[PDB]
Parts: structure tokens; sequence; C-alpha cells
């Protein structure tokens, strides 16, 4: 292969380890069909009394 | 008895559901002889740590 290696596709890659390498070697797809909702993003509380 | 015939009575009606219709009809004081001592009105706490 050259230049043209990925296919001008938009390239992601999986930096927190959630990729499982015996499942898929990459997942392509028309991202303007994928969509995350987010209702509360990561929030935090500060717990000094509870169990 | 096509007018008010409990004159010489102060009425209150039970509407909060506590009457016990089987218990009684009604029940007559002397609201003199009666009282109810409150050392403390409702308060509401929030509890978010509490078990």
């Amino acid at each position: 292969f050259r230049d043209g290696s990925f296919l001008g596709f938009n390239t992601h890659f999986n930096r927190n380890g959630a990729w499982a390498p015996t499942s898929a070697v990459g997942v392509i797809a028309d991202s303007s069909r994928v969509k995350i909702g987010v209702r509360q993003d990561i929030t935090v509380k500060f717990l000094d009394q509870a169990t």
C-alpha cells in the first residue's frame, strides 16, 4: 500500500482499552446514522456521611 | 330538618380519611376539656446520604 491507506475515512483509535481484538479488526460506519444520547455527562458528588 | 339543626355545636367534618364509620356516627365533646399539645409542627429534611 501507499497513501490512501484508511480510505479517506475519519479514523478513530480506541485508547481506553474498550477494544476487543478477538471480535473486530475494524468497524466501518456511516457516522451520520449512529447517535449517542447524553442525558447526563460525567457528574461528580462528594460523599462524606454515606455507607 | 329543612334548616340547620346542630346549633349549639361547632361542627367539624373529618376529610383526611381518619374517620372510622363503624366506631362512630359522630363525637360530641366539651372542647374546653380536650387539649392537643403541639411540641413540634411538621418538619421536612432532605436525605441524600442516609441509610
